[PDB]
């Protein structure tokens, strides 16, 4: 499995997902909240 965000250069999944603080792509409270490095986040 591969990184996103700071541990990749910024990019995320092709879907409107969010990048968690350690490079895991997906959706959830710590993915799209104040944890978000990049992607379709709410904050």
């Amino acid at each position: 499995d591969k990184p996103c965000g700071k541990d990749a250069g910024g990019r995320v999944c092709t879907n409107n997902y969010c990048c968690s603080k350690w490079g895991s792509c997906g959706i959830g409270p710590g993915y799209c909240g104040a944890g978000c490095q990049s992607g379709g986040c709410d904050g």
